[PDB]
C-alpha cells in the first residue's frame, strides 16, 4: 500500500461517513417532529402515524453524534496535511 | 451526477459488477463493470488528493453553524423542560393550555444545560485551532 | 438575492436537505422559481466566506458569551439544588406533603452531591476558559 | 436603552430568542415599542464589551469565590452525610423508625463512600485550584 | 457579617436586586442594588489576594484529618459487610444480638476496601506534597 | 505432520487451562497410546521454546493481512445490518407492524442507527486504516 | 471531641505543620498491610464465591452442609480475582517507589 | 516431593495461613507436616520466584500470548458467524432453523461488539508482533 | 514452633488497622493473652510496629513481590479459564437446544459478550505478566 492508496481510504471512508451523517440527521428531524407534536398535547401526527416519545437527552445525544462526524472529517483532513511538516 | 451515483453504491457495499447492472437499468444504455472501475478510480484520485488547509477552514465553519443550529433546539426543549419541572412541582398534572406536565428531573436539566455549554466550549476550541495552525 | 434567503439555504443544507429540495423550499418565498444551480451557487459563496481566519477578538466574545450562557444555567441549577434540599429534608422528617401542599418527591443524596457538582463545574470551566484567553497570548 | 433592558436583552438572545422575538417580549412589558434593528444593536455593543481580553487579578476572585460557594456545597454535604450514618446505624439495628417518630431510610454502604469521597474531593480541588493560580503567574 | 450574608446569598443563586429586597426586610433600611453590587465588588477585591503556600498546607493538612474520619467510619462499615457476608454465607438471618442478617455482595465488600485503600494512597501523596 | 498436530494439540489444551494430567489422559484417544503426565510436560517447555523465536517480517505481513480480510468482511455484515435498521425504522415511523415481504417489524432506536453508524466508521477509519499504515512500514 | 466535630460541619456553636519522613515511611509501611489484610478478606469471598460457582454448575440449590447455594456470575468472580491483583501490582509501585523517594 | 511443594504455594497463595496448609496437607497424607516444613517450603517457593526472567522467557511469554489470543479469536469467530445466522433467520421471520434447532433473536449491537472484539484481538496481535522486534531481541 | 509474641504484636497492629481503638484492642486481646493489657501496652506496641513498617524493602524483596503476584494471577486465571470452558459448553449447548449436559447438569444460558469479557479478563493477565517480567528485568536486575 502506498501513501496514495492510505489517503483514498481516508477520503473514501469521510464520503461514506457524509452518507451516515444525512442519514441521522433525517432521524433528527422525525426526533424533533415527534417531541414537538407530544409538546403541544397530539397523540397522532396528520399522517395517521402515532406520536413517539422521546426524551430531550435523546435529542442531544443525535446532535452530539451529528457533529462528531464533522469533527472527526476535521480531524483526518488535518492529519493527513500533517505528514508535509 | 451519474459520477457521485456510482461512488454512492459503492460505499454503501455494492461491488462494481452489481452497480454496472444496477444502473444499467436506471438509465437506458448498458454500462460495464470496466467504465464503474474507471469512473471509481477518477474519484479516487480527487479523494486522495492531499486538502487546503481553507478547505479546512471552511469545514470548520460549516461544523460551526451546525451546531449553532442544534444549540437553538436544545435550547428551546430546555425552556420546555424547565416549564414542565416547575409546574411538575407545584403539584400540576396539566399545564393552562391543557397539555400534560410531563416528568423532569434535576439531573436531566442539568445535563441539557450541560450539552448546550459543551456547544459553545467546542466551538471556541475549534476557533482558536484555526488560529493555532499559525 | 437577500442576506436572509443565503442564510436559509445554509441551515436547510446543514439540517440534511439536498439541493432540489432546497430549491422547491425556497421557491415558495420570492416571485421567481430558486433551481438547484442557484442553490449550489449560494452554498459555495457561504463556503468562501467560512474559510476565513477567525479574528481572536471576536474568539474573546464567544468566550464572553458561553460564560454568561453558563452563569444563567448555573443560576436555574442553583435553585434547583434548593429544591432538591427541600425534599430531601421532607423526606428525612416522613413528609409526603410539603407545608405548601405540593407532594415531596424522592431525592437521593448522589443526586444532591452530582447537582452540587454541576454547579461548582460551572466555576471551573468558567476560570479555564478565561485563563485559556490568557494563555494563547504567551 | 438602560442597563435592566440591556442585560435583559443579551439574556434572551443567550436563551435562544431570536431579536424579532426580544423585540416582542420587550414590547409589551413597558410603554414602548421596540425594534429588531435596535435588539441587534445592544447585542453587538455587548459582543464588543464581552470581547475584552480578561484580568488575571479577576480570574483570582473567581477562584476565590469558586472556593467559596464550594465550602457551601460540602457544610450541606457533611450534614446529609451524618443523617446517611443515623440511618444506616438505625438500619444495623433492626429500627424503621428513629427515637423521635421520624423514618429510617434504607443507606447502602457504597452511597456512604461515594458521599464522603465527594467531601474529600472537594478538599482537594480547593488546593489544586490555589496551586494553578500561582503556577500560572 | 453583612457583607458575608450578601456574598452567601449572592453564592446560592440569588441575583443582586433579590439580595436589596430580602436584606432591606431583615435590617429595616433601603438596601440598593448600588450598594450589593459594591458590597460584592468588595468580597471579590479580598478574594482575588494570591494564595499563601503556607496556607496551602493548612488547607493540605486538615483534608487529611477529615479524610481520617470518614476512614474510620468506612472501616467500621467494611466490618459490619464482613459480618453480614459470613452470616449469610452460613444461613442465618438473624445475628447473635437479634439485629437482622442483612445482603451484601461480594463486590460492595472489594468497592469498600478499595475506598478505604485509596484513602491511605491520597494521604501518602499529600504528605509527600506538604513537604513540597 | 502428525507430531505438530500432537505438539499443537498439547500446547492448545494447556493454553485452556488443562490440568497435564487431563491433557495426557484425553490425548492418549487421539493418539492411542498412554501419554504419561510428564511427556506432556516435556512437549510444553519444547513448545516453550519454539514460541519464543521472533516473528519474520513475513511472518508479520501475513497476520496483518489476515486481519485485514476479516476487517473488510465486518464492515461488509455490518453496512447491511445497518441497512437492515433503517428499514426497521422507516416501517416503525410510518406505524407498521409489518414489513412489505411479510416479515415482522423489528423496533429500533435513533440511538441504535448512530451508535451502528460509528461501529461501521470506526472500522473505516481506524481499524482498516491501522492494519494498511503496518503494511505501508513493513514493505 | 472539639476538632472532630468541627471537621464533620458543625459550627462552634498545627495540622498545617509538616511530617517527618520518617512519619511518612510509616504511613506507606502501614497503608500496605492494611491492603494486605483487606487482600487476604477478599481471598476468602473468592473461594466461597468459586464454591458456590461449581454448586450453581451442577444444579445444586443448598450445598452439602445445608447453607444455601448463593447465586454467582462470571463476571463477579473475574472482577474479585482483579481486585485481589491489583492490590499485589500497588504493593510492588509503593515499594518502588519508597526506594525512590524516601531512602 | 514437587506436587507437595506446588500445593503448599498455591494454599499460601489463595490465603490460607501456614499452620492452615500444614492441617490440610497432614490428612491429604497421613503424616504431621509442621508449620516449620510449610515454612521451609515457602522460602524456597519465595526463592525460585525471585528469579529474573531472561530476555527469552519474556519472549515465549509474548509467544504463548498471541496463540492463547488467537485459540480465543476462533471460538469468538465462531460465536459471530452463529449470532449472524440468527440474525438472518429472526429477520425472515423463522423461529426454527432448517436443521431443527431454534432461532434466538439478536441485537445487532451485539453482533458489532462481538466483530469490534475480534479485531480488537487483531490489533493486539499485530502490536505484540511489532514489539517483538522493536523492545526484544 | 512457638510464634505467639508475633503473634500478639500481628493482632494488636490488625485490629488498629481495622478501625479498633486501642482501648478495645486492650480490652480485646487481654482475652487472648490472659492477662491486664493497657491501653499504654497497646500504644508502645502500636509505635515500635510503626517503626518496623516504616522499613524500606530491598530489590530482593521487591522481586519476590513480582514473583508471588504473577503466580497467585497465574493460579486465578487457570480457574477464569475453566469458568470460560464453562460457558461456551453452556453456549454451544443452548444453540443446538439442549436443556442438560450429557453429564445430567442443566444449561444455564450465557450471552456471547459475556464470553468475550471472559476471554479478555484472561488475554488480560498474560499482558500484564508480561508488562511485568519486562519491568522486573529492566528495574530490578
Amino acid at each position: 500500500p502506498s501513501l496514495e492508496d492510505i489517503r483514498a481510504e481516508v477520503g473514501q471512508a469521510l464520503e461514506r461517513a457524509r452518507i451516515f451523517q444525512k442519514d441521522l440527521l433525517a432521524i433528527y428531524q422525525n426526533m424533533l417532529r415527534n417531541y414537538n407534536a407530544m409538546m403541544e398535547g397530539l397523540t397522532e401526527h396528520p399522517d395517521g402515524t402515532p406520536v413517539i416519545g422521546v426524551r430531550p437527552a435523546d435529542i442531544a445525544a443525535m446532535a452530539d453524534r451529528i457533529m462528531k462526524i464533522d469533527q472527526e472529517r476535521i480531524t483526518a483532513l488535518l492529519n493527513s496535511l500533517k505528514v508535509l511538516g
